[PDB]
C-alpha cells in the first residue's frame, strides 16, 4: 500500500545524492530538477531527514554516508554563524544532528544538536515573553514578531532540555507555544501566519501575514504547521490545550480539503483548480493528523478517523502529485508553492514537502517518527 510510493523516493533520493554532491536541494523553480545551496538556506535539514529516513528504511550506507556528510556541513555552518540569525534553527539541526543522535545515538551528533539548541535559546526575547522570529534583536519591525513555524523549532529546545535538565529551555517553550495558541489561533479554529507584539512588555498588537492572501486568510500551510506543530508541543509537554487546539485546527483543514485531496495555497481564495496549490501543506497535515492519533486513547474514535484521514491524504499525494522514478525527477511531490504572492516557486517540488511526504510514508509502513523527538517518548 506504501512500498511503491515508498520505493520512487527511495530511487530519487539515491540519484540525487549522486548528482548533488555536497549541496542541498530546496525547491525547484519550473521544472523536475531541484535548485540547490550550499548549506545556506532555512531548508537544509529536510535534505538531511530524508537522507535519514531512506537510511531507516533499507539498511542502505549510502544514505547514512550522505546524511552523515550533511552532519558535518552543519557543524561547519554553526561554529561560523551563518545565515542563523532565525528561530529556523530546529528546521535545520533537528532533522540533522538530532536526528543521527536519534538513529544511531552517535555523541557528535548529539552535541552538535545541543549547540544549536544553545543558540535558538538566544532568540528568547524575554520582554515580550516570544522567540523572535526573524532579524537582529530589537529589529525596528520584526523584533516582537512570532510566526506559526516556530511551533516546528520548540522541539530543538524541548529536547536539548531533556538532555541538559536544564529547565529553562522547556519554560521559554511552553511559553511560546501558549502565547501562539492564544493569539495565532483563531476562533473559528482557523489561524494567522505571524502576530506581531509590543517588543517592550509584549502586549498584542495584530496578525498578519506576507505570504498568506490576507491578514485574515488561512494560508494552508501555516494551518498545517499550527497542526503538526501543536501536537509535536503538546507531547513533549502533556499539555492536553494544545493537543486540543491541533485537533480543532486539523478540523478545520480537513473540512476544506477539495475533490482531490489535496489542498490549494490559502483556503480564503477561489478554490478553483487554476489556482496555486501546495502540496507540502497536505504533508505536513498528514503526518500532523498521524500525530495527534498517537496521543489519543485507543478507544477514542477520532484516533482511526484521524489516521484514515492521514492515510486518504498520502495516498491523494501518491495518486495525483508524486514522481515516479524516471531516472530525471528530483522530487517527491509536485505542486508545493514556495511564495505565491511573490511568484517564487508557486508551482514546484519543495524540499520541506519531501520530507513531509517520506515522513507520513515511514510512519505508516514501519512506524518511524521522524526526528521531532526520541523514539519512546
Amino acid at each position: 500500500m506504501w512500498q511503491q510510493a515508498i520505493g520512487d523516493a527511495l530511487g530519487i533520493t539515491a540519484r540525487n545524492l549522486k548528482k548533488f554532491g555536497d549541496r542541498f536541494p530546496h525547491v525547484s523553480d519550473g521544472s523536475n530538477k531541484y535548485v540547490l545551496n550550499d548549506n545556506t538556506d532555512w531548508t537544509d535539514g529536510f535534505w538531511s531527514g530524508i537522507l535519514w529516513l531512506c537510511y531507516e528504511y533499507t539498511g542502505d550506507e549510502q544514505y547514512r554516508e550522505g546524511a552523515v556528510r550533511t552532519v558535518a556541513s552543519f557543524r561547519e555552518r554553526l561554529d561560523r554563524f551563518e545565515n542563523l540569525d532565525h528561530h529556523n534553527i530546529g528546521f535545520l539541526y533537528s532533522l540533522s544532528a538530532k536526528a543521527q543522535w536519534i538513529v544511531e545515538k552517535d555523541e557528535s551528533a548529539r552535541k552538535l544538536a545541543l549547540d544549536a539548541a544553545d543558540v535558538l535559546m538566544r532568540r528568547w526575547r524575554a520582554d515580550a515573553g516570544i522567540i523572535q522570529a526573524w532579524g537582529p534583536k530589537g529589529d525596528p519591525e520584526n523584533g516582537g514578531r512570532i510566526i506559526i513555524d516556530c511551533l516546528l523549532n520548540l522541539p530543538l529546545l524541548l529536547w536539548a532540555g531533556e538532555q541538559t535538565g536544564d529547565p529553562e529551555y522547556r519554560r521559554v517553550a511552553e511559553a511560546h507555544a501558549l502565547k501562539s495558541r492564544r493569539f495565532l489561533v483563531r476562533g473559528d479554529d482557523s489561524s494567522y501566519h505571524t502576530f506581531y507584539f509590543d517588543p517592550e512588555n509584549g502586549n498584542a498588537i495584530r496578525g498578519g501575514t506576507h505570504q498568506g492572501n490576507t491578514d485574515g486568510s488561512t494560508w494552508t500551510r501555516g494551518q498545517a504547521w499550527g497542526i503538526y506543530g501543536f501536537a509535536l508541543n503538546s507531547r513533549y509537554l502533556g499539555n492536553a490545550d494544545l493537543l486540543e487546539t491541533a485537533k480543532r485546527m486539523a478540523r478545520h483543514f480537513l473540512a476544506r480539503v477539495p475533490e482531490d485531496g489535496v489542498v490549494y495555497w490559502d483556503f480564503e481564495v477561489p478554490q478553483e483548480p487554476s489556482s496555486y496549490r501546495d502540496s507540502s501543506a497536505s504533508a505536513i497535515t498528514a503526518c500532523g493528523l498521524l500525530e495527534i492519533a498517537s496521543q489519543l486513547d485507543e478507544s477514542d474514535p477520532e484516533r482511526q478517523r484521524f489516521i484514515d484521514a492521514a492515510k486518504t491524504t498520502v495516498t491523494a499525494l501518491r495518486d495525483g502529485y508524486a514522481e515516479r522514478d524516471d531516472g530525471e525527477a528530483e522530487g517527491f511531490i509536485r505542486r508545493g508553492s514556495y511564495h505565491v504572492r511573490g511568484g517564487i516557486s508557486p508551482d514546484d517540488y519543495t524540499i520541506w514537502g519531501d520530507y513531509y511526504y517520506l515522513e507520513a510514508l515511514l510512519r505508516l509502513e514501519r512506524g518511524v517518527t521522524g526526528y521531532w523527538y526520541e523514539r519512546g517518548r
